[PDB]
């Protein structure tokens, strides 16, 4: 079983399609049941979807309780962008950023470790290149993405000797959440389709080595 | 004028006593009016204190709104610890942790940039060596300290060319991250206070203080 | 053409085997002429090899001057280990460690940028997880691996707006086998549509 | 006793003057005996100086052989060299590696060998170049990153020993050697149960 968050659009939905196309069972979550339906009606081996607000620890606990089996992979791709000079940023929108990126990540990973730490699960945490450097006009975005990286690098240490593993993925140059201060009318981006193809290829480990951390970037 | 947050106790209280001794005017904030008064009884040049919840951006706006002049240094030392293996951590307490560390840091820094980016204010952001490395049983605490590091490294890029500077401070080995051999708030404060220097065309932009 | 350094044995040899097996032409370099002969005897699409001291800028300049074509990929896997508490390390071996790891990476990447920065070459720089963290009893190995990461991260900034790309690879201790790391590295590196895998870390 | 490398001029020379004014005994080394003489003529508490090539482990071994046990060792020896990597001269790159990385390794190794069980504060002065990549500074970044990998590794090896490594990262030396000296000398402290372990100094 492959559980995918943020699966109603973007990288999460494109990953769903590649796993489904390999014949594998997927369970999809996102905020919009309407959008989830449309993704899931392209699939042929999908075993469910459920709209959830991952910023709610109660909703995340129910998400995993209702599954029929232990997932073999969980891909966390939920998140959102918000940008601008710090003094121009709206605090309510900053709070939403924290909820959608950091809270969602903490609630999902905590629930995974609670339930499945002694199970061979591959937890794929999708972050952003913003997790690894600072960026002008992205201060709170970097803040929440750096927060997720500190979380996963710590939890990796708590998972020493356990079969659960965390895989860190850092995309850059996708629509999902990019910020240009000027440009021509928006090949401006790495498509979700192509990012998902590369991420999926790298995670398909056929030997005794595995890819623990991967960065994928647009060329330009 | 030196504005100190987190000044009810710990590092921020001990810093206030050092600035005060040099004959510098302080304005203190913390969550307990009562603890703030006890700190202020130690001081002879204080120009006021006020309880504030820094997680509220409106309270932070009003904190700086009621000041009679432009601070020369602002010391942000507000924060709290919470610890344990992640499965053992209580979600409500994790939410409090995010509030006390990340929300408070964001609100204070945002308000400082808004009002004072074009003034020579030294903004001293006190974090933790948890901001610099991952630590087992401190995953959400690392998360919020890493978050604050990313915030400030990004705002430093926005402040290019401007007179406002952010100074990053990373203490480790203090009692407040224990989950006699620890470094004391008074010792850490003497070191941070001594080290903070702007001499000639330079300044100490980043400092790490540890126990040995 | 795929040019592979450090291909006398270990990871570089194993990668050469994988590329060869997809039908791609390779050209190998390493310290041992005889080990290179042995590796290439296994290969069916190899177009040569040349023993070289990569610590010598002259020998590296010759390596690339003798080549007939602009390579499409260059895989830099030359390196060596040496371990121990710093006080127990021999300075003569520390100097060999700097030559094999840092000097080699500098000379190869310098020659590549000099000749090919304006060509769509994928330069795959293999370092170590020792490039990303400090390690007790590996202080000088961390030193040379960190050096290489500082180098490549700086050159990436110089290559802004140019077609040459640097791909960073961080394998754990090899512990993995050289064969297992090669499989995963070869399997993960990709350039699809508008994007590419820029950095990978591989562990057991 | 404060032993200072890179003391023939610049930052090490300015630090010597500060410690000397406090009445502290200094022993100075650098590349030029003549410049060391000029610096030491300003001092009233100096107990010697000696020209040394720190890239030579034998000369470093003898530097410490002929010396009491130092209380602080300040390592400020180093040098700069810049330019796009393809424009850099490989002989100047080799000099960069010798002056920065070999010097740091030899000094720190000798110190750990001799004094790891003594309360010595070892102040390793690097550069903000150690902390980030920089275009036109690829090899300088390489050597400074290398030293940071070295020290962060040796710090793990020193866990539970009285010797402490202090990391200093100067940036922008419009910042003068004199004012960088003041803030560094000003910030280092071992008050109570704690110490300043890492300092970054930048220009206003």
């Amino acid at each position: 079983l492959i559980v995918i968050t943020g699966a109603s659009s973007g990288l999460g939905a494109e990953l769903a399609k590649l796993y489904d196309a390999e014949g594998k069972a997927t369970y999809l979550t996102g905020r919009s049941e309407s959008k989830l339906s449309t993704v899931t009606n392209c699939l042929s081996n999908n075993v469910g979807y459920r709209a959830r607000d991952l910023a709610s620890h109660q909703e995340v606990e129910q998400l995993f309780e209702q599954l029929d089996s232990i997932p073999s992979t969980v891909v966390h791709s939920a998140g959102s962008g918000y940008f601008g000079l710090l003094q121009e940023q709206d605090p309510e929108q900053i709070q939403t950023l924290i909820e959608n990126n950091l809270s969602s990540a903490i609630n999902v990973l905590r629930e995974l470790v609670k339930r499945y730490k002694d199970q061979p699960v591959n937890v794929v945490m999708i972050m952003s290149t913003a997790a690894q450097q600072p960026k002008a006009q992205e201060s709170t975005y970097c803040a929440v993405k750096w927060a997720v990286k500190g979380l996963i690098e710590s939890v990796r240490l708590e998972l020493k000797g356990k079969p659960m593993k965390i895989i860190a993925v850092y995309p850059g140059g996708m629509a999902t959440e990019f910020w240009e201060t000027s440009g021509k009318s928006l090949s401006s981006f790495m498509s979700a389709e192509d990012a998902a193809l590369m991420i999926h290829g790298a995670l398909a480990n056929i030997g005794n080595g595995y890819v623990s951390d991967i960065t994928v970037n647009r060329e330009g």
